[PDB]
C-alpha cells in the first residue's frame, strides 16, 4: 500500500467529551492535544454531522465498537475537515462502566471552509 496518511489517535470518556488527543492534531485540527482533552466534543464535534456522531455514540454505547465515515470535523477557526472515526468503547474491567472511548481519526479531505 505505502501510505503515510493523516491519522491521529483520540480518546474520550463516557460522555465522550475528549480525554486524549494525539500530538498530530496541532497540524490536523489546529487545536492543542491539551486543548481538547478536557472539553465537550459535541460542540466542535461536527456541526451537521454531530447527529451522525450521535448515532455513533448511540451505537457505540452498547456495542463495544463502532464505525463511521466522512464527517465534517470543526477546525480551530471554524473550519471543516472530512474524517472517519474508527470507534471503540474501552470498558472498565473491574467496573464494567465506560472507562474511555478510543477513536481513530482519518483525515481525508483538508480544511473546507463555508
Amino acid at each position: 500500500g505505502a501510505m503515510d496518511s493523516k491519522t491521529f489517535l483520540s480518546r474520550h470518556s463516557m460522555d465522550m467529551k475528549f480525554t486524549y488527543c494525539d500530538d498530530r492534531i496541532t497540524e490536523l485540527i489546529g487545536y492543542h492535544p491539551e486543548e481538547l482533552l478536557g472539553r465537550s466534543a459535541y460542540e466542535f464535534y461536527h456541526a451537521l454531522d454531530s447527529e451522525n456522531m450521535t448515532k455513533s455514540h448511540q451505537n457505540l454505547c452498547t456495542k463495544g465498537q463502532v464505525v463511521s465515515g466522512q464527517y465534517r470535523m470543526l477546525a480551530k477557526h471554524g473550519g471543516y475537515v472530512w474524517l472517519e472515526t474508527q470507534g471503540t468503547v474501552i470498558y472498565n474491567p473491574r467496573n464494567l462502566q465506560p472507562q474511555c472511548i478510543m477513536c481513530v481519526n482519518y483525515v481525508l479531505s483538508e480544511i473546507e471552509k463555508n
